[PDB]
């Protein structure tokens, strides 16, 4: 795998494994958004839907040219789901939380 590569499985990894002080593996929530049959108002909220799934396929289809576009999905991702929640809501600290776990790892490679 070239260094390209290594770096997104890197900052994938970094995100889907994170854990908070607990224990708790925040990307839980992120793994697969429902379908618009079952969730149909998310929908309509949300100009673009990502999940972490569709990121992972990207990923093992080679489909990112650089880490700043799988950051660019990864931050959509993120924006998205705290637009849908609410602030106090435990699924968008976590989004927060998440995000700033992505740009941490970015750096730190760089
Ligand atoms: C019972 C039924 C009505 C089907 O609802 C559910 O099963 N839900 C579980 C998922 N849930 C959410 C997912 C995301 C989310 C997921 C992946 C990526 C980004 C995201 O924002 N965000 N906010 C949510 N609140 C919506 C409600």
């Amino acid at each position: 795998m070239t260094p390209m590569q290594q770096k997104l499985n890197e900052v994938y990894e970094a995100v889907k494994n994170y854990t908070d002080k607990r224990g708790r593996r925040l990307s839980a929530i992120f793994l697969r958004l429902p379908s618009r049959s079952e969730l149909p108002d998310y929908y309509l909220t949300i100009k673009k839907p990502m999940d972490m799934e569709k990121i992972r396929s990207h990923m093992m289809a080679n489909k990112y040219q650089d880490i700043d576009s799988m950051v660019e999905d990864f931050v959509m991702m993120f924006n998205n789901a705290c637009t849908y929640n609410e602030p106090e809501s435990l699924i968008y600290k976590d989004a927060l939380v998440l995000h700033k776990v992505l740009l941490e790892t970015r750096r730190d490679l760089e």
